[PDB]
């Protein structure tokens, strides 16, 4: 099934190079493409019948990029693979349709892959589930903390800190999925897209620096950084 199709400009921004090492990618240049969202895959064409290259976007996160320096109508996509790409729509409204279609397709595929029919219920579930799961590990971390900050025995001192660092990550994963869920939800119920600043607000100081050698701190990169940890 095809939901959208039109002219866009491409330029992959970040790829997960060998050994889970996100790379700023070979600084290529913007180049048009007749793109078509069929199901949950983005097929690219060079002329208005052979796909120059395809792109799967299951469980992806599309985010506008108006702060962009040079061009406008920029929008960045990040798939569940630590990858990041950039696009340019005809108009602000085109972008909004593009975003909405991409998200819609993921929200459908996701609801389907979860053997569920009503998506808005499934999505709405996730959020409430994820919030709970976040509150859970949120307390777990706060356990070891107001505990290891007691056992001054450099012996296990570090040993514990490896669980703190662990949960801190489980929490970043959780906030990410939660952010995505809300993105899908809005791209269906037509509400405004979840505030990104709110997600970045949960970036582990480590992950922050981590996403330092990858341009600047953005939701899209954070997403990449989280997928990179997935098996």
């Amino acid at each position: 099934v095809v939901r959208k199709a039109g002219w866009l400009f491409f330029k992959p921004l970040v790829t997960l190079q060998k050994e889970r090492k996100l790379e700023l990618v070979a600084r290529r240049k913007w180049k048009q493409y007749w793109v078509t969202l069929k199901g949950c895959t983005l097929l690219f064409y060079e002329t208005y019948s052979a796909p120059r290259c395809a792109l799967f976007a299951e469980d992806s996160i599309v985010q506008s990029v108006p702060e962009h320096p040079k061009k406008e109508h920029v929008f960045c996509l990040s798939n569940s693979c630590g990858d990041v790409y950039l696009f340019q729509a005809t108009s602000q409204t085109d972008l909004e349709n593009w975003v909405t279609a991409i998200h819609s397709a993921c929200a459908s595929l996701f609801a389907k892959k979860h053997g569920k029919e009503d998506t808005v219920r499934l999505l709405k579930s996730q959020t409430r589930s994820l919030l709970q799961k976040i509150d859970m590990d949120s307390k777990m971390k706060k356990m070891a903390e107001l505990q290891l900050s007691v056992v001054s025995d450099p012996k296990n001192r570090k040993a514990i800190e490896n669980q703190i660092r662990q949960w801190e990550q489980n929490l970043e994963k959780f906030h990410m999925d939660l952010f995505r869920m809300r993105c899908y939800l809005a791209s269906l119920q037509g509400g405004e897209l979840p505030n990104p600043k709110s997600l970045l607000a949960a970036t582990s100081r480590p992950s922050k620096l981590a996403l330092g050698r990858l341009g600047v701190l953005s939701v899209s990169s954070f997403h990449a950084l989280v997928c990179s940890r997935d098996d």
